[PDB]
RNA sequence: AAAAUGG
RNA sequence: AAUUGAAGAGUUUGAUCAUGGCUCAGAUUGAACGCUGGCGGCAGGCCUAACACAUGCAAGUCGAACGGUAACAGGAAGAAGCUUGCUUCUUUGCUGACGAGUGGCGGACGGGUGAGUAAUGUCUGGGAAACUGCCUGAUGGAGGGGGAUAACUACUGGAAACGGUAGCUAAUACCGCAUAACGUCGCAAGACCAAAGAGGGCUCUUGCCAUCGGAUGUGCCCAGAUGGGAUUAGCUAGUAGGUGGGGUAACGGCUCACCUAGGCGACGAUCCCUAGCUGGUCUGAGAGGAUGACCAGCCACACUGGAACUGAGACACGGUCCAGACUCCUACGGGAGGCAGCAGUGGGGAAUAUUGCACAAUGGGCGCAAGCCUGAUGCAGCCAUGCCGCGUGUAUGAAGAAGCCCUUCGGGUUGUAAAGUACUUUCAGCGGGGAGGAAGGGAGUAAAGUUAAUACCUUUGCUCAUUGACGUUACCCGCAGAAGAAGCACCGGCUAACUCCGUGCCAGCAGCCGCGGUAAUACGGAGGGUGCAAGCGUUAAUCGGAAUUACUGGGCGUAAAGCGCACGCAGGCGGUUUGUUAAGUCAGAUGUGAAAUCCCCGGGCUCAACCUGGGAACUGCAUCUGAUACUGGCAAGCUUGAGUCUCGUAGAGGGGGGUAGAAUUCCAGGUGUAGCGGUGAAAUGCGUAGAGAUCUGGAGGAAUACCGGUGGCGAAGGCGGCCCCCUGGACGAAGACUGACGCUCAGGUGCGAAAGCGUGGGGAGCAAACAGGAUUAGAUACCCUGGUAGUCCACGCCGUAAACGAUGUCGACUUGGAGGUUGUGCGCGUGGCUUCCGGAGCUAACGCGUUAAGUCGACCGCCUGGGGAGUACGGCCGCAAGGUUAAAACUCAAAUGAAUUGACGGGGGCCCGCACAAGCGGUGGAGCAUGUGGUUUAAUUCGAUGCAACGCGAAGAACCUU
RNA sequence: GAGUCUGCAACUCGACUCCAUGAAGUCGGAAUCGCUAGUAAUCGUGGAUCAGAAUGCCACGGUGAAUACGUUCCCGGGCCUUGUACACACCGCCCGUCACACCAUGGGAGUGGGUUGCAAAAGAAGUAGGUAGCUUAACCUUCGGGAGGGCGCUUACCACUUUGUGAUUCAUGACUGGGGUGAAGUCGUAACAAGGUAACCGUAGGGGAACCUGCGGUUGGAUCA
RNA sequence: GCGGGGUGGAGCAGCCUGGUAGCUCGUCGGGCUCAUAACCCGAAGGUCGUCGGUUCAAAUCCGGCCCCCGCAACCA
RNA sequence: GCCAGGAUGUUGGCUUAGAAGCAGCCAUCAUUUAAAGAAAGCGUAAUAGCUCACUGGUCGAGUCGGCCUGCGCGGAAGAUG
RNA sequence: AAGGUACUCCGGGGAUAACAGGCUGAUACCGCCCAAGAGUUCAUAUCGACGGCGGUGUUUGGCACCUCGAUGUCGGCUCAUCACAUCCUGGGGCUGAAGUAGGUCCCAAGGGUAUGGCUGUUCGCCAUUUAAAGUGGUACGCGAGCUGGGUUUAGAACGUCGUGAGACAGUUCGGUCCCUAUCUGCCGUGGGCGCUGGAGAACUGAGGGGGGCUGCUCCUAGUACGAGAGGACCGGAGUGGACG
């Protein structure tokens, strides 16, 4: 961490002797991302760092950010009583977890009928839910893809709060995810790879391989472009293959599609790792 | 006799 | 004439007064940043890395010291194509000159930096033991010789740098000899010591040597002053002194030997941290506070550590030697270098300039002079960095135009603002004139002086050409045309300046108080305004406001602050009288206190900034001459403060020993029979193994009813039966005696409740802990039944309490009243002590009030917002418990005192109500009506919700109503 | 089951009648309400609303009690006084442990630096002292030498450098102590009223915590009819 | 290997000796209070680990199967 | 063994990014024939391509694969020789 | 009518345990058969479910045959010797083998095959090497060769259990390792006789023993191969480590 300050400094240096050197940290997953136009390019700049800048450094691939949504719907209650002597905490909400149409994120419902809980609650039982949302129900990432329908509650003239109620909101998510069965996303990368018709069969196996999907073929001047949607996880390290398969006449832009569920056995994966 | 508390 | 000088505001509360912190308005800067940007003058400009430095430049000069001649420009001579009379080519230091060398002088100045340094520095004032190139005064001398040596030559070693060997040579280079005295040595007699020539035409000029002066510079010494820290109190063996020897220009432990045992320090030594000092600068009414950039003086340093050499002067920025780290060269053997001179580069940083021009002037080095050298200096460049002056137009102009904003849509505002019209043209621009900084120096020419000389030289006049970097100088004049020239911050209060719109505790703002949740003068934009202006804001920084460290000029009963009390050393302070001294003090004088700056009066730049003449001031210090009241010293006094003695009085004053009565407990026995004990109510407990109760005898410990008291005694803490023994203090009466013998007191020392600790005793009662029983939601409590340490004694330790009057001690003074207690004189006096109340005065108020918290004086202790914290760390003390001394970071905008109006109280008093009591009839249970909640529904319309919603809006939903 | 009436229209959803049927209920847990006399209690009657639709509301008469000793207690209100740390005013204020996050700081086996004391070692160059040897322009000379000097060597002083052991200062350290700031956490309620056991001071013992208890002290406690 | 357990939500009875589910807390409804807690009144909730076997009848007894404890698991 | 042919509606359809005999899933045909699978393989992203089955020619006598049984073979690595 | 004895003692047993051997081979280890699948496609490059068949003697065991008138037992040291189921070096097939480097299987036993830290350790983990740090058998090779740390006498203590004496597949500190080699074997070295008359030399070679390891650099050649990154075979030369 010494040389993490120098490692700063050493990546401002690297920059400005070379355009095509991007350093940028990704806030997510908290890590830096060193880009470049080739692995040998930055192997040099790695091999710099440790002799000219001093800084001992070792590569790694860039960590994923995924997301959690409830695969399963089931109605659930959250109820928060804490009245023991004076003013006290109560706060209980009925609240209804769906799966959302990928993509639409939280789409809540106040389906609150005989003013059961207080218009006044209802806007902190909301923000309570998306405050747990953004908390991970099934690992540790973001629930996105859910709908909260607040059909029903309970509260109390003196020991209701909003708080309490942001309180009972949680909770009920936290019982809804026991019941509503999250599954781990992952981004999905929509990738452009234009080659030579000689190696498109190897593109596309790699691409197979990788888990990817081939969206469809299509002639392009004289390199034939192939259009897919690859995994952001397995996408790395596809230039050194596409330059081997195509040797080195080949081209690819990556770019973010969507969030798709993690394989089952990759998302075991991922649960163990946020689990320790 | 007992007789706490109140973002 | 040298003065003319002094503002507050916001924020603790429901409100108030006080206390107290925080914040703000001002001024200032080597500034930085943001935004903007006409011009000029003057000035300033790496604060950071005493970090590393490419390149050039910053110290040379002299041929009137000398051998020479490397050049070159000539001359003469001789050869030459032979301009047939010049040219060429050679020779000749031959001359003008001059490379290199010897020599002399300078290089110790000038320029840079502030690292080190808390005094081998600086500043002010004194002093004896010195030295001093160049300059200047006076008096003498200046004789006659010698031996070298560079350059040079040959040879030779090295990559280079740098050399080696042999030979030759000069001097104002070097060494004898003579000379030797207002010199040195010595008591004296005696002895001893120097020199250089050169230049012009015998003379003149310059230089040389000796001595004594002058000036100047420099060295040295002493006293006072010059940061912070005691959570640094001891420090020091050349150490302190002496003596002798040596050493220095000179005094000196400067050095050495020997001898003695000193020296320094609470008036701060030693050590630690920080730091160049000053004249000055900034702020301030001042006193202070802060600061030491530029300018001037002083000091210190020059890659780091160290040393010497030469010299008048250096332990030497651009010298030497050594070591080290760096950089560079190398043939690997060895070499070379030092920007904290100027400019400039890299790096660091928020940030600080051109690798300019000229020696025209001033000043410096060398020279006879001419001249040469000078990054000193004079000037130019960049930069709004500051200061100062000026400009960006000026009159007219209602059309009160458009257009913007706002509006109650009437209109208002922008705003005479703009158009429009009539003028002016600073400045910029273009053109053309034009100072002054310039003195001198160089030619002649003349007289005089000098001399043998109308020579040469010197002096002063005279005459003729001639010297400006800045520079396209200032300044003046002319020409065209308002043309080419305004921005920045702010408008909730403080604080001068308000609306609209957008946003809606979001975005945001903010020095403080706070502002923003749908009518934001507080955010953002617009219109309008306010303030400043080529600047305006922000940040950093200092002082002020802050009387908030209070010398001037504050506090301590309750706001922070009186040591628990006392004794007492050092220290501070001290009654009254005479004489004496003159230390302080006061007066006058004299020397000094650099210049600049500041101040006053002036002068000069068109003004101003800026420059300059004179004065004032420098508040201080030394010395001399005076004054003598007060303070001090000395001497003699006096009695009034203080003290002693004689006599008597009161007292729970202290220490030791003895004794009495009451009660509790226990033990033994008698009588007697079922309860006792305890509580709010109980229970645990005790009792038929005879309790409790009652009576008798005995044992032991602790405390002394009543008297008894706003009583008394004691420094305080404290002290209570009676008796004796030992002992301290206080007070009164009347005399005598002493003669200021006093007051306060850092440090120090002693005393110091309760609890606690050590050792050895004691132990009735009481009772931390502990146990059980209750109480309670729980009850580690309060209550009950038991009960150990401890409480008691001896000796030792601890050293603290709301140790309180939350009020230090001593002295004097300033209306009264009612009491208590204890003397004393003759009902009326007069002392000591004490309680309540109260006047003036004081106090924020409460209150205090002759026992002051009034009015003053002496000395001490202590305080500087609330937390953190009387805590940590260190020291000291302690057996331990702990005590004592005593921070910081961080955090908040308060914390706090007294009083006022409420409210409230399981505070008090006085009243009252179907409040309770005394009664009567009900509700809660059933069926049903009705309203409500909830749930259901396509919808079950909406409102009402503790008392004070719920047969409520609704005094009447089949449709309508709805 | 059979009707009546009002009304466009009585299924949802009227009142009423006739016949039949004949539920719960045998006096109401804890708790709780009204009423002091023409009152309660009970008995009928009328009216508004309104086509129709009252056990409600509003109003009218009939009959017609019991009990009040009193202020000990409960609750509320008024007035006077007093305490107060309360002021959207006791539904006030407010203390500490514990949980979590963050910040500064103390201790800590130690670890890495700076500076420095003491005790030694060391000895370049230079300067001074001595002199194994070597060498020598100027002076002297008996002409051989001599005087004197230089070099070398040596000694003293001393920079770099080295070693041991302390002091001090700064940085860092598993873990740990207390402090502060958070946020409607958890546990109680210690203080402010006599705060419900007056509070507080010193000391000692005990206890999850605020604290409690003993001993002595202070008033900066209320109360007093 | 030998023993003891598995019962309303929690902790405990009942098993021995077949018929014949208790206690405290919690929960729920009503009340008290401005409200909460406390307090008062009323009520609901185990078919007895998981099956089999026996018996007219099984929490009860027998035997598995799972669970959770205790003890033992040695000497060359 | 060898020389040939080895197809046509038709890439059967669906699905498939693509899927044409040869990914998968439904089919499962008909046609010209000597005979030629809505394909047994290799192959392609899919195609294509290379076979094969099937069949015709050539060749001129046996040929092919099960059953029962005799005897052998592999499977079969160890420490003094 | 219950226990302790590690303070112990006597008579006995290999009638009966602990060690090693034996028998056995459940277990263990090694190999094979079938092939559901995995491997983009594709059972068999690599791997392989559900099941099946063997081999070794190799762990944990079973049995109690040898030894109780004694067969010393963990680990280390010293010294070895064999197997091959091969760790390195040699040869080869396949590959999901571009090269380099691997994977897997076959052949091969000539030689070679770490030092340290910690622990009694074997082992293991770790540090750093190496071409490699092989796996087993040999009374878990080797105490009439060494050690004596572990383990299992008597002393003592802790935890634990027990009323206790004492005890523990717990821990802790301390605690006597004898033997002059007759025979076999082995390493050396002589005497006798023989080999046909005696004697002095020089030999032939049946037979036996020893030795046999390997790195790195350079060249080939930045050549083949690869888009690059990298980087050879084959052949040649030099210089090391270990050992003799
Ligand atoms: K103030
Ligand atoms: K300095
Ligand atoms: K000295
Ligand atoms: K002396
Ligand atoms: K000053
Ligand atoms: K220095
Ligand atoms: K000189
Ligand atoms: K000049
Ligand atoms: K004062
Ligand atoms: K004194
Ligand atoms: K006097
Ligand atoms: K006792
Ligand atoms: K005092
Ligand atoms: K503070
Ligand atoms: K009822
Ligand atoms: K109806
Ligand atoms: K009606
Ligand atoms: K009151
Ligand atoms: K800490
Ligand atoms: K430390
Ligand atoms: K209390
Ligand atoms: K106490
Ligand atoms: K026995
Ligand atoms: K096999
Ligand atoms: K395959
Ligand atoms: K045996
Ligand atoms: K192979
Ligand atoms: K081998
Ligand atoms: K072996
Ligand atoms: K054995
Ligand atoms: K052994
Ligand atoms: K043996
Ligand atoms: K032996
Ligand atoms: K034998
Ligand atoms: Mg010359
Ligand atoms: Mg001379
Ligand atoms: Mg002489
Ligand atoms: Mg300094
Ligand atoms: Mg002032
Ligand atoms: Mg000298
Ligand atoms: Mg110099
Ligand atoms: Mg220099
Ligand atoms: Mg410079
Ligand atoms: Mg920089
Ligand atoms: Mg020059
Ligand atoms: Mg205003
Ligand atoms: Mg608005
Ligand atoms: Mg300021
Ligand atoms: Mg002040
Ligand atoms: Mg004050
Ligand atoms: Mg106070
Ligand atoms: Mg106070
Ligand atoms: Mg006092
Ligand atoms: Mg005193
Ligand atoms: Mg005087
Ligand atoms: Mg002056
Ligand atoms: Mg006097
Ligand atoms: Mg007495
Ligand atoms: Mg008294
Ligand atoms: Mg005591
Ligand atoms: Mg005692
Ligand atoms: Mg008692
Ligand atoms: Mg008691
Ligand atoms: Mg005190
Ligand atoms: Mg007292
Ligand atoms: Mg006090
Ligand atoms: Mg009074
Ligand atoms: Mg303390
Ligand atoms: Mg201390
Ligand atoms: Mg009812
Ligand atoms: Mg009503
Ligand atoms: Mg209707
Ligand atoms: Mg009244
Ligand atoms: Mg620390
Ligand atoms: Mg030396
Ligand atoms: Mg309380
Ligand atoms: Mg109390
Ligand atoms: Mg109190
Ligand atoms: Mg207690
Ligand atoms: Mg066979
Ligand atoms: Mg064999
Ligand atoms: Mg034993
Ligand atoms: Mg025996
Ligand atoms: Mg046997
Ligand atoms: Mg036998
Ligand atoms: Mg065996
Ligand atoms: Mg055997
Ligand atoms: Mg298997
Ligand atoms: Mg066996
Ligand atoms: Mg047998
Ligand atoms: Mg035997
Ligand atoms: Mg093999
Ligand atoms: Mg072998
Ligand atoms: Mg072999
Ligand atoms: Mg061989
Ligand atoms: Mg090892
Ligand atoms: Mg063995
Ligand atoms: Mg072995
Ligand atoms: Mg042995
Ligand atoms: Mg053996
Ligand atoms: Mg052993
Ligand atoms: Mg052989
Ligand atoms: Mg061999
Ligand atoms: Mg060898």
């Amino acid at each position: 961490k010494a040389d993490q300050d120098k490692m700063t400094q050493a990546l401002v240096k690297l920059q400005e002797e070379d355009p095509t050197f991007h350093a940028h940290t990704d806030e997510e997953t908290g890590q830096v991302i060193i880009g470049g136009m080739g692995e040998l390019h930055l192997d040099i700049l790695v091999d710099r760092m440790k002799k000219e800048f001093n800084v001992e450094c070792n590569v790694g691939a860039p960590m994923v950010s995924y997301r959690e949504t409830f695969k399963s719907s089931a109605q659930v209650q959250g109820k928060f009583s804490r009245q023991s002597g004076g003013r006290g905490q109560y706060g209980d909400v009925h609240i209804e977890f769906t799966p959302n149409e990928t993509g639409a994120g939280f789409e809540f419902e106040n389906a609150i009928v005989g003013g059961v809980v207080p218009r006044e609650y209802i806007p902190s039982v909301e923000a309570g839910l998306k405050d747990a949302m953004e908390n991970g129900v099934l690992a540790g990432y973001p629930l996105i893809d859910v709908k909260a329908k607040l059909y029903d509650g309970s509260y109390h003239d003196v020991d209701s709060s909003e708080m309490a109620f942001k309180i009972a909101a949680s909770l009920a998510l936290k019982e809804a995810a026991k019941k509503c069965d999250p599954v781990i996303l992952e981004p999905m990368m929509k990738v452009t790879i234009e080659m030579p018709e000689e190696y498109m069969g190897d593109i596309m196996g790699d691409v197979t391989s990788r888990r990817g999907r081939v969206d469809g073929m299509e002639p392009r001047g004289n390199a034939q472009v192939v259009n897919a949607y690859v995994p952001l996880s397995e996408m790395f390290g596809y230039a050194t293959s596409l330059r081997s398969n195509t040797q080195g006449r080949g081209t690819y832009t990556m770019y973010f599609d969507h969030y798709a569920e993690v394989p089952k056995s990759i998302a075991e994966d991922i649960i163990k790792k946020n689990k320790g």
